[PDB]
């Protein structure tokens, strides 16, 4: 088992659709997910994540042909939503932009595979 290039290709699409969606009010939702702070500019952040992931890790794992399913590729989206829960207060933005980009993913998920 390699990965098929139609897998790669839905995977990166489907997270490609995640990344530049905007909301109705024109703001793109991911652009704070998509790197992990800096252990200086946010240490506690690392002092209170067990397993940090970005959307620059994420796409990094489908070149790399790492996820074997969409499956694992989910797993990773939602555990880096669930980070973003833990981390951010409920009722914050970033905290209710996760939430919405984990819809945002299962719709992807359905319209592209
Ligand atoms: C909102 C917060 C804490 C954050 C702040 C900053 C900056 C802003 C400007 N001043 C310094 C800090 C950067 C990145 C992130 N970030 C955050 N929460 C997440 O959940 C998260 C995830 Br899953 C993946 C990647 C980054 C994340
Ligand atoms: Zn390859």
């Amino acid at each position: 088992s390699p990965n098929p290039p139609k897998l790669t290709k839905q995977m990166n699409a489907i997270i490609d659709t995640v990344i530049n969606y905007k909301d109705s009010s024109g703001r793109q939702l991911s652009e704070v997910f998509i790197q992990l702070p800096s252990r200086k500019e946010l240490p506690e952040y690392y002092e209170l994540i067990r397993k940090p992931v970005d959307f620059k890790k994420i796409k990094e794992r489908i070149r790399n042909h790492k996820y074997r399913s969409l499956g694992d590729l989910e797993k990773d989206v939602m555990l880096l939503c669930h980070n973003a829960q833990t981390f951010n207060l409920e009722g914050s933005q970033i905290y209710e932009d996760s939430i919405v980009l984990q819809s945002v993913f299962k719709s992807a998920r359905q319209k592209i595979a």
